[PDB]
């Protein structure tokens, strides 16, 4: 049984806005949003599933490491044949977020809200609304958002 050493410290701020930061006290944290506000569209070549999800990180600082973040963020989840929400990648030079994980399918919302009630603890579950829901994920710098 695989104990991966690329394990972040989670920092929930509230229902809706996370932070992982990175492994070894690094000086970034992914940042998750759940919001029912789309800011991506699909076009020919901005989609990933998944498994390839660390593409959405090609242009940053500390990719390899970003990788692994995300790999531990979702295990269970890429390993599920059903578990197929619709993702996009931004344009970060352009100011958009990494990843746009579309989570208006209610299995896919709900297995996404498990995993994060899981890794933070207690929170509103988001699934219960109806209309479009998205989990953003972006890279923010680690200012002590969390602490003792
Ligand atoms: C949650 O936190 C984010 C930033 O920390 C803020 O933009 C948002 O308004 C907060 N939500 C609530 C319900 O306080
Ligand atoms: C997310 O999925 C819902 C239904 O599956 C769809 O209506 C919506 O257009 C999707 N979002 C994007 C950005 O395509
Ligand atoms: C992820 O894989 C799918 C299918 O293999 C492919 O269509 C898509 O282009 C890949 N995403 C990225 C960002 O490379």
């Amino acid at each position: 049984s695989y104990i991966t050493p690329y394990v972040p410290m989670p920092c929930m701020i509230n229902d809706t806005h996370f932070l992982l930061r990175g492994p070894f006290e690094a000086s970034w944290a992914i940042k998750l949003e759940i919001t029912d506000v789309t800011t991506l569209v699909v076009d020919t070549d901005n989609v990933a599933n998944p498994t390839n999800i660390s593409k959405c990180f090609a242009n940053n600082q500390d990719e390899r490491l970003l990788g692994f973040t995300m790999e531990w963020f979702l295990s269970g989840l890429e390993h599920d044949h059903h578990f197929t929400p619709q993702i996009i990648c931004g344009n970060v030079s352009k100011g958009e977020v990494n990843a746009q994980v579309n989570i208006t399918m209610e299995d896919h919302c709900s297995q996404v809200f498990l995993k994060m009630r899981r890794i933070f603890g207690v929170f509103k579950n988001p699934c219960t609304s109806h209309g479009k829901q998205n989990v953003l994920i972006s890279v923010s710098n680690w200012t002590n958002q969390c602490s003792g």
